[PDB]
């Protein structure tokens, strides 16, 4: 699996992406990783900020399904065509699949000014795949048409430029420490999961956990930040601000409507508590929970035009669609998703970024019962 070390890039905030290949002869794009969707979408047209598209004219194995998806999301859109090609990854396994691809036509506030990608690759279920649970999705139809066993693990480090690694098949040990511990997939639409507790520096904020779960939890590589319900995030930030009151900082700070600094090399992480999510276990009123550095809930702006000092963002931040575990998550752990045994793994990543006083942490088990309590319906 060493052949796929490595084979993810990207940059600070705009997601983690893979090299792909659509067509015969292959054209090679980039595509972003994002287990929060599932629809294989790549930019089908010059849209004057990509640097390369899928031109179907120039693909023998191309096939149209002759029929158009739409797809809106908030302050956005993407809009296109569907068919059919073969395609590859050069940094994964050895196949080549017949895989659905929509061809974007159109969009708005999709493709990011300066990027390096031009493409998106849905990895969760067909369930919310569009326009409807027919259309295929990618990894469905990769373990389907080969023998690559049915489970994906992302190791996504960054940093400026950003790395990681899809291992497309197995696990790979070089890529985590200490032992993996697993969390139910409660139902195969998203990659939904369970959290049971939450603590801030080790006290907890005592919310009927079903809160932790409105109306949903997931792990999605396309999302920055934490993200929390309202009363959730409230209560979290609370306890943030608290724990944090050796200094002063905005109100509106907490709210992502404003960056904070410190001088350059000057930057107090130990006034900052550790957050720990427990998660569902494997067995009854077993528990495991993962635990995150100030270091993956702080994250610096990459260039600011008015400025020159280290400017963090805050990456937790309110929700309407539940809790959302992106990259401010994912990038303290190694995370192992499962498919064939509907579980998705953590394990310490073998590059979180740490210090000389704490670490990245999963352990277990914890005796906690009542777990389905928290889960909403
Ligand atoms: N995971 C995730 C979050 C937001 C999206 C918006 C549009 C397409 C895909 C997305 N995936």
């Amino acid at each position: 699996f060493v052949e796929m070390v490595d084979n993810l890039r990207g940059k600070s905030g705009q997601g983690y992406y893979v090299e792909m290949t659509v067509g015969s002869p292959p054209q090679t794009l980039n595509i972003l990783v994002d287990t929060g969707s599932s629809n294989f979408a790549v930019g089908a047209a010059p849209h004057p900020f990509l640097h390369r598209y899928y031109q179907r004219q120039l693909s023998s194995t191309y096939r149209d399904l002759r029929k158009g998806v739409y797809v809106p999301y908030t302050q956005g859109k993407w809009e296109g065509e569907l068919g059919t090609d073969l395609v590859s990854i050069p940094h994964g396994p050895n196949v080549t699949v017949r895989a659905n691809i929509a061809a974007i036509t159109e969009s708005d506030k999709f493709f990011i000014n300066g990027s390096n990608w031009e493409g998106i690759l849905g990895l969760a279920y067909a369930e919310i795949a569009r326009p409807d649970d027919s259309l295929e999705p990618f990894f469905d139809s990769l373990v389907k048409q080969t023998h690559v066993p049915n489970l994906f693990s992302l190791q996504l480090c960054g940093a400026a430029s950003v790395g990681g690694s899809m291992i497309i098949g197995g696990i790979d040990h070089s890529l985590y420490t200490g032992s993996l511990w697993y969390t139910p997939i409660r139902r195969e639409w998203y990659y939904e999961v369970i959290i049971v507790r939450v603590e801030i520096n080790g006290q907890d904020l005592k919310m009927d956990c079903k809160e932790y779960n409105y109306d949903k939890s997931i792990v999605d590589s396309g999302t920055t930040n934490l993200r929390l319900p309202k009363k959730v995030f409230e209560a979290a930030v609370k306890s943030i601000k608290a724990a944090s009151s050796t200094e002063k900082f905005p109100d509106g700070f907490w709210l992502g409507e404003q960056l904070v600094c410190w001088q350059a090399g000057t930057t107090p992480w130990n006034i900052f508590p550790v957050i720990s999510l427990y998660l569902m276990g494997e067995v009854t009123n077993q528990s495991f929970r993962i635990t995150i550095l100030p270091q993956q809930y702080l994250r610096p702006v990459e260039d600011v035009a008015t400025s020159q000092d280290d400017c963090y963002k805050f990456a937790i931040s309110q929700s309407s669609t539940g809790t959302v575990m992106g990259a401010v998550i994912m990038e303290g752990f190694y995370v192992v998703f499962d498919r064939a045994r509907k579980r998705i793994g953590f394990a310490v990543s073998a590059c979180h970024v740490h210090d000389e006083f704490r670490t990245a942490a999963v352990e277990g088990p914890f005796v906690t019962l009542d777990m389905e309590d928290c889960g909403y319906n």
